[PDB]
């Protein structure tokens, strides 16, 4: 069985909409979301359909771009670093669970290269 997905809504968590967070949605997430390798990362890993009974025994902090997209659209974050960590968690989970040469790993690295190139020009806070 799959665990419940990460939280995307929490009304007692403080939130805001900084220009950095707008950039993470409009530049960073949109760039990765449209990429040819985005599809495995657009929703939580469905370990049941994929028949990976051990995935959520090894991956204790799941994350994915569907969760990140909902969080940005919901203005769930307080700062840019919370959102950047989610991306890095999602990439790291992939490298942690899988074999170094795997397709899913190459897909992850292609998205992460773009991720790094975009956050390198993260604007200073307005
Ligand atoms: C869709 O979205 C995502 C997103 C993901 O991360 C974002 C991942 C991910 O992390 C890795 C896997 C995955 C890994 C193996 C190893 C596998 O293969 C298991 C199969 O039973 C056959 N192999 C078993 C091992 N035997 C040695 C050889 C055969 C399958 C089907 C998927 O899928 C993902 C899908």
């Amino acid at each position: 069985m799959n665990p419940p997905p990460p939280e995307t809504s929490n009304p007692n968590k403080p939130k805001r909409q900084t220009n950095q967070l707008q950039y993470l949605l409009r530049v960073v997430l949109k760039t990765l979301w449209k990429h040819q390798f985005a599809w495995p990362f657009q929703q939580p890993v469905d370990a049941v359909k994929l028949n990976l009974p051990d995935y959520y025994k090894i991956i204790k902090t799941p994350m994915d771009m569907g969760t990140i997209k909902k969080r940005l659209e919901n203005n769930y974050y307080w700062n840019a670093q919370e959102c950047i960590q989610d991306f890095n968690t999602m990439f790291t989970n992939c490298y942690i669970y899988n074999k170094p040469g795997d397709d899913i790993v190459l897909m992850a690295e292609a998205l992460e290269k773009l991720f790094l190139q975009k956050i390198n020009e993260l604007p200073t806070e307005e």
